[PDB]
């Protein structure tokens, strides 16, 4: 016999990842993070093992994510644990949103706001900021505070008309909820224009509901004010209860 290449063959050749991949934008890998593109964590996972260092943790950005949106959330844990806890400053952001669904589903949702809170979405994507607002808003499962308002609407740039009732909803699902002392506590944003807008509506709701004819004209008082809030387009229901509202006289 002849000598071709016969040495050590331990394996066919699993060539790792000993490099941690440069600094180039993805292509799919932050398209399922626009959603723009679908996929399970599988794939995010499938690729995570495959992938190099940083684009383990990148994809694992989506990984954790999905994972936790599935429910399983030591899962998402657990290779949470593989993603890095001091990245570049956006690049931690991504990760930390995943943070939050996870505590999200931890209950610990204190935690989660926690994470939320490292995080900026000034900062993040457009909509990796719809991404860490639905693990804010979910944090704030209804808990009368600002960091309610300051989710949803914050999503609402995001979103849609259609989300927006939603978030209309979900914002007067603070305020409605909320106190005016809550409301007048609270600390908003850089914007700061459709938060502290959206409890002057719920100080008009606080004292206007059973009140009509002061209620929906404070309704469309507010919605003057802050014509800019989403709710001054379209408004929620409680405030709306006074449509909704008992006998009115006529």
């Amino acid at each position: 016999m002849g000598s071709s290449h016969h040495h050590h063959h331990h394996s066919s050749g699993l060539v790792p990842r000993g490099s941690h991949m440069g600094t180039h934008t993805p292509d799919q890998s932050t398209a399922y993070m626009q959603g723009t593109a679908q996929a399970d964590s599988a794939f995010y996972l499938q690729q995570m093992q495959q992938s190099s260092d940083d684009t383990r943790i990148n994809w694992q950005l989506l990984a954790i994510r999905a994972l936790v949106k599935e429910g399983k959330t030591g899962q998402a844990v657990e290779l949470f644990n593989q993603l890095p806890q001091e990245l570049n400053d956006a690049q931690r952001r991504e990760k930390t949103l995943l943070a939050v669904e996870i505590k999200l589903a931890q209950k610990d949702f204190a935690g989660a706001q926690n994470l939320l809170a490292k995080i900026t979405p000034a900062d993040l994507e457009q909509n990796q900021q719809a991404r860490y607002w639905q693990a804010k808003i979910d944090a704030s499962q209804g808990r009368p505070s600002i960091d309610l308002l300051r989710a949803l609407i914050a999503q609402e740039p995001l979103l849609g008309a259609k989300e927006k009732q939603q978030n209309i909803d979900a914002t007067w699902q603070a305020l409605s909820s909320m106190t005016q002392e809550q409301a007048n506590t609270l600390v908003i944003n850089a914007d700061e224009n459709i938060l502290q807008g959206w409890l002057d509506l719920q100080r008009v709701w606080f004292d206007n509901r059973n009140d009509p004819d002061m209620m929906k004209a404070g309704i469309a008082d507010w919605q003057k004010r802050y014509p800019n809030n989403p709710g001054a387009k379209m408004l929620p229901t409680q405030l709306v209860n006074v449509k909704a509202f008992k006998p009115a006289s006529t």
